[PDB]
């Protein structure tokens, strides 16, 4: 094959494998926005479950608040009789089971808080990785770009060549016929009819 054949197929497979890296960056680009809106969907179920622990939190707390109205009176602790003493006493006790029960509603809106920040860095993360594989796809189509119009102008240049051989073959070989014949012509011999 001419250098000019051989360097359109080098380019050509260059074009080709362009190609392949561009559709490749392009499937990674799609599925990496899937990926970011799966993490906007598990966050908003987060964000919910962060809104209805606390929720929560504050009826526990509301309960607490009711109970503390039912406080006895208890200021002559030296002379408390059984029944005072059993008001109190019954008091303190719904009072550290409400405590108890508003320490656990607390415990778990926290873990919901923390869970709604870890899907909100989650959501960025994604985005941030679709945004840099965007910037990967733009590359990967400038790349793409050069090696096409490469692979075109070597194609036209072998294509160009190969006219050009045949033409200076053609003129070659006319040029020779004439110069032949006319040294028939100038010595006064001529060409007559069929």
């Amino acid at each position: 094959k001419s250098l000019t054949r051989l360097q359109a197929e080098s380019s050509a497979a260059i074009h080709a494998t362009a190609k392949w890296t561009t559709e490749n960056l392009a499937k990674t680009q799609a599925a990496q926005a899937e990926r970011a809106k799966a993490a906007m969907l598990s966050q908003q179920a987060a964000k919910a479950k962060q809104a209805k622990l606390t929720q929560h939190l504050k009826d526990v707390v509301d309960r607490a608040l009711q109970n503390n109205k039912t406080r006895p009176t208890v200021i002559d602790l030296a002379h408390q009789n059984n029944q005072q003493m059993a008001a109190m006493a019954e008091f303190i006790g719904r009072q550290k089971a409400i405590e108890e029960a508003r320490k656990k509603a607390e415990r778990e809106a926290k873990r919901a808080e923390e869970a709604y920040q870890a899907a909100l860095r989650a959501q960025e993360e994604e985005q941030r990785k679709q945004a840099e594989i965007e910037r990967k796809l733009q590359e990967a189509r400038k790349q793409e770009a050069a090696a096409k119009a490469k692979a075109e102008a070597d194609r036209i240049a072998a294509e160009k060549a190969e006219a050009e051989a045949r033409a200076k073959a053609e003129a070659e070989r006319r040029k020779a016929e004439e110069a032949r014949k006319a040294l028939f012509a100038k010595a006064g011999i001529k060409d007559t009819p069929l």
